[PDB]
């Protein structure tokens, strides 16, 4: 299911930013329907959102240390409305188009 999912604590254009996920988070957007290998962050939100729901990841906390999410962006655990800390652990693992 495409679709896009936007905060108001990140600035419009930089939800955005045209990126290429690295090769393990590109096969985890496609484990959730994702098709194409260029995204807008905002996609990118949309699906990493599906793929929790269905890994059943979700105090507003997400538990991803037993899960390739937790490998990916390096802890244990987040809060879902800390919205930067999350931008920061997922461009981590993609290229910013040129
Ligand atoms: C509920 C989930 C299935 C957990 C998905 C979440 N939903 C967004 C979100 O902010 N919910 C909270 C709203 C306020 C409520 O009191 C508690 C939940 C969040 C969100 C939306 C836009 C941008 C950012 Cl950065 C963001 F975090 C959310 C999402 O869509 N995709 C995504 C990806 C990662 Cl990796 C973590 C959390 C989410």
């Amino acid at each position: 299911t495409d679709g896009a999912v936007t905060t108001s604590q990140i600035p419009a254009s930089e939800q955005e930013t045209l990126v290429r996920p690295k090769p393990l988070l590109l096969k985890l957007l496609k484990s959730v329907g994702a098709q194409k290998d260029t995204y807008t962050m905002k996609e990118v939100l949309f699906y990493l959102g599906q793929y929790i729901m269905t890994k059943r990841l979700y105090q507003h906390i997400v538990y991803c240390s037993n899960d390739l999410l937790g490998d990916l962006f390096g802890v244990p655990s987040f809060s879902v409305k800390e919205h930067r800390k999350i931008y920061t652990m997922i461009y981590r693992n993609l290229v910013v188009v040129n």
